[PDB]
């Protein structure tokens, strides 16, 4: 209920939310349906337009009017935002040349650069080169101030969860947005576009930007617009209150447009259509500029332009069908489109089988324009499994492509051209990101970065504290001329053992044999030297990773490797190695085919063993590093280390030895060398952060060696190529992966094929960030570089994506 028969008089877009059933006049009201009776007249006005002209300048104030020309608006902040303009002979901002904001040119009683976050639904990355012509203030934003040639929105690649992303800084799976439409199913509750159960707090998690800056005493707008006002209403009422006193101002504030999406859902991505939607946009973009300049507070705000996702080409005709696939299509609920979400239809029906389903769904037409996965075999780069409202079937969808229960679907539910949603990665899903203000920097270009980053920047520019999130603060501190946050690395937690030779042979009963006892003072000396960390230098490039957890390990040094062994994982943490462009790739030696040689530094009882495997039908071994890039025969014996042993179903052993022993090389030849650390993953709980020994489901039989969910490697290099990646001067290049530890192939439909036809192209849908894997392993990386921290913490958010250009 609503009591509507109050009155918006002097409380038109009022900053507090007033309890019901007391009628509001604040921006969201429309849509609550609950404004007061007279919202429309008093706060909603349009008589004459949005524009001054000649004959209106100095005009009689009249306060019907949408806003207004006379002497006094200035002082009312309530001019037309081209006033100035037309009747004081000033220019358009976009038409002043740029000039530097060295300093913040504030008005008296301003405490602080306010921040106004700008936010367009639907900018496909491509429009700031592509409509660059039709968009002038967009384009002098974007040139004269900060600007990524693409952001990189959150998976699903949906409007809410991006735009709760942006405004908290977390993964939908944190923050709980991780639909548009969702189900829970502890509140047995549904989340719809269209109702009122999306406006419970309930669904909400984390702490959006509004709240952290209220919390620390900044004052926000309200940031959610009614569909219904006008966007030259929005810009006015944000100038108004940019008007207000001290005391009652807000320092951020946020504008939404709900264009260019909504029209390239219906003409395409590049419709001749888009070109009027990019136009109009930039006028509010204009509008936005000149009503600043106005106030005196063009070179005083901070302002963000940031886009929420892009758009792809998806017509009617590329939908797949599950009842194509399933025989019990009627047994199953799927949330359909640009992704697949699949759960029973009831509860109640102990027929249906999870299992049935996917292997149902798996490879079974040839050019099949989706993939499914239990969501725990995402890519760990999408982040999209912790949280009870994401379904234990996912369906990730070709670009260009839809998925639909039953045809009855698409027409009795082409009426669109364009969607979104897609894998993160995908070009046509990148937005935009522009910084313009004293803060950002002037006319400076910033590598593409991920839109989970900019919580924290917000915070920064305005003196807040981030609550917890996702985002690595310093990472974006190469966007600011000032308020960088200057973090400082995290602690050791464990520090290593460094073992000597302790063990005799005959002490272990592994069940491990090699042919290895055939045999100086030359090299006798030489390899207690390699023992000891002689060749440490060459394969530990950037420090030793830091443990930040509680853990006993050892430091263990060979000729072409050094590892951090866990006495409690019974396998290495990682394992470090260089190869320099020239290295040669060898074979494994007949008579070392199952080699396996106790590591008399290591006691028998932190050992694997060799029993374990042989007995365990499922479950065989590989090795870290790899015997295949041994510097000489001699060296590789080291490889055959029960110490750089690690478990390895059949399936997985196909594509780790492809990696090992034809894909290193050749990124050492492309790159002039590389540095690899690779190591395990435990990740049981699909919560992206390293289990505790506890938290372990699977062993190899009969033992206490756990088995990995993942295979991670971080491979570095010199920026400048020109510099092997063992002698680098300045900025480091990374790639890194965390791959699926899985017993079959069923991911990738041309397993049957060569690794040459499949391999890399598992390893790509795979690309992580070095982060990430920090996450899952609980190690600090690149400890000991020249490099300046902020500038590692950007390296360690990269992601290869092996994308085309934009
Ligand atoms: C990305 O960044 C985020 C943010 O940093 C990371 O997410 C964090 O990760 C932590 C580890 O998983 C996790 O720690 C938990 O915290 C549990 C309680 O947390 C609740 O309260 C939070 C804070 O309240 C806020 O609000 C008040 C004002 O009202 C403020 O003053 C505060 O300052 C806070 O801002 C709250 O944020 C959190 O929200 C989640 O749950 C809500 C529903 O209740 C959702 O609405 C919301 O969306 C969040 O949901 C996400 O996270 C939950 C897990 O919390 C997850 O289930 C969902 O799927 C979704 O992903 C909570 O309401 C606390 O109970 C935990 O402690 C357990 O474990 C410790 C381990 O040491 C044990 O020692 C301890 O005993 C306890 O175990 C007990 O319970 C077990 C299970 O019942 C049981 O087995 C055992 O026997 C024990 O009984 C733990 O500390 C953070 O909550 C989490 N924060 C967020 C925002 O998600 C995330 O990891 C990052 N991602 C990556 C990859 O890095
Ligand atoms: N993707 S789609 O199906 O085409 C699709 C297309 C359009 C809509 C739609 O009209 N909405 C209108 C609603 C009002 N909103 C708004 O004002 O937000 C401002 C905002 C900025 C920032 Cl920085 C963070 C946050 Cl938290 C919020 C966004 C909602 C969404 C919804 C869905
Ligand atoms: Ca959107
Ligand atoms: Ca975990
Ligand atoms: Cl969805
Ligand atoms: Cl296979
Ligand atoms: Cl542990
Ligand atoms: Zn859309």
């Amino acid at each position: 209920w609503t009591a509507t028969s109050g009155s918006c008089k002097g409380r038109c877009f009022e900053l507090q939310e007033v309890g019901p059933p007391d009628c509001r006049c604040d921006n969201l009201c429309k849509s609550y349906s609950s404004c007061c009776h007279d919202f429309d007249e008093l706060c909603l006005k349009t008589a004459r337009g949005w524009e001054c002209t000649k004959d209106r300048c100095g005009e009689v104030r009249n306060e019907e009017n949408a806003c207004h020309c006379s002497e006094d608006c200035l002082s009312r902040g309530d001019c037309c935002t081209n006033y100035q303009v037309v009747c004081k002979g000033e220019s358009h901002w976009v038409d002043d040349d740029c000039e530097e904001i060295k300093v913040p040119e504030c008005p008296a009683g301003f405490v602080r650069p306010p921040l106004i976050i700008f936010s367009v639904d639907g900018f496909r990355a491509s429009y700031m080169k592509k409509g660059s012509k039709v968009m002038p203030n967009i384009e002098k934003l974007r040139s004269c101030g900060t600007h990524a040639p693409y952001m990189r929105p959150v998976y699903p690649t949906k409007t809410f969860p991006n735009l709760y992303t942006l405004a908290t800084g977390l993964y939908p799976e944190s923050h709980g947005i991780v639909g548009n439409s969702m189900y829970d199913p502890v509140f047995d509750a549904s989340f719809h576009l269209r109702g009122r159960e999306k406006f419970n707090h309930r669904w909400w998690g984390g702490q959006p930007l509004w709240i952290t800056a209220t919390k620390q005493g900044v004052r926000a707008g309200t940031f959610f617009w009614s569909v219904s006002i006008p966007h030259e209403r929005r810009i006015l009422t944000i100038l108004q209150w940019l008007s207000l006193p001290d005391n009652e101002r807000p320092s951020v504030y946020a504008f939404y447009s709900e264009q260019p999406d909504f029209s390239g859902h219906k003409y395409g991505p590049f419709g001749p259509e888009m070109t009027n939607p990019l136009r109009e946009i930039d006028k509010t973009v204009g509008q936005l500029m000149d009503g600043l300049k106005q106030l005196r507070l063009h070179r005083c705000v901070n302002v963000i332009f940031v886009g929420d996702h892009g758009m792809e080409d998806v017509t009617c005709d590329r939908t797949e069908f599950l009842s194509n696939y399933l025989t019990n299509v009627d047994d199953i609920t799927l949330v359909p489109g640009t992704l697949g979400r699949i759960r029973a239809k009831s509860i109640n029906n102990s027929k249906y089988d999870p299992k049935t389903i996917i292997a149902a769904l798996t490879c079974k037409k040839p050019d099949q324009h989706f993939k499914p996965y239990m969501k725990q075999h995402l890519p760990k780069r999408l982040h999209y499994a912790n949280n009870r409202r994401i379904e234990d079937i996912h369906l990730l969808v070709d670009r260009r492509w839809h998925v639909a229960r039953k045809p009855l679907d698409v027409y009795k539910k082409c009426f669109f051209q364009g969607d979104h949603g897609f894998d993160n990665k995908v070009n046509s899903m990148q937005t935009v990101f522009v910084g313009y203000g004293p803060t950002f920097k002037y006319r400076t270009k910033v590598p593409p970065f991920e839109n989970i980053e900019l919580y924290n920047v917000m915070c920064d520019l305005l003196g807040l504290k981030p609550a917890p999130n996702n985002g690595t603060h310093g990472s974006l501190n190469h966007l600011l001329r000032t308020n960088t946050f200057r973090p400082t690395m995290p602690d050791e937690v464990s520090r290593p053992n460094y073992p000597g030779i302790m063990y005799l042979q005959s002490e272990f009963d592994l069940g491990c044999t090699c042919d290895d006892k055939v045999e100086n003072k030359l090299e006798e000396l030489n390899k207690r030297l390699h023992t000891k960390g002689s060749t440490k230098e060459r394969h530990l490039l950037y420090g030793r990773p830091a443990v930040l957890y509680r853990t006993s390990y050892d430091i263990l040094y060979h000729t072409d490797f050094e590892s951090g062994y866990s006495e409690i994982f019974l396998m290495p943490l990682w394992t470090s190695y260089t190869i320099s462009k020239q290295a040669e790739v060898s074979s494994i030696p007949e008579h070392l085919t199952n080699c396996v040689r106790p590591d008399v530094r290591v006691s028998p009882g932190f050992s694997q063993n060799c029993l374990a495997y042989k007995n365990d039908k499922q479950m065989s071994y590989g090795f870290l590093f790899p015997p295949y890039l041994s510097s000489s025969p001699e060296a590789k014996y080291d490889a055959f280390l029960v110490t750089n042993m690690v478990p390895m179903y059949p399936a997985f052993k196909r594509v780790w030895a492809y990696f090992q022993r034809v894909l290193v090389k050749k990124y050492a030849s492309e790159r002039n060398g590389v540095n690899v650390i690779s190591g395990p993953i435990f990740d049981y709980n699909y919560d992206g952060l390293r289990d505790t020994e506890d938290e372990i489901k699977q062993y190899v039989e009969g033992s206490s060696i756990p088995v990995p969910t993942h295979y991670y490697s971080i491979i570095t290099s010199c920026l400048d190529f020109t510099q092997p990646a063992d002698k680098c001067d300045g900025p480091l290049s990374v790639s890194s992966f965390i791959l699926p530890h899985r017993p079959d192939n069923d991911e990738s439909c041309n397993s049957s094929e060569d690794e040459s036809k499949w391999v890399e192209e598992l390893m790509k849908m795979h690309t992580a960030r070095v982060r990430d894997i920090e996450h899952l392993t609980g190690l600090d990386f690149y400890r000991k570089t020249s490099r300046s921290y902020s500038e590692i913490l950007t390296l360690k958010t990269y992601l290869h994506t092996y994308e085309s250009e934009i």
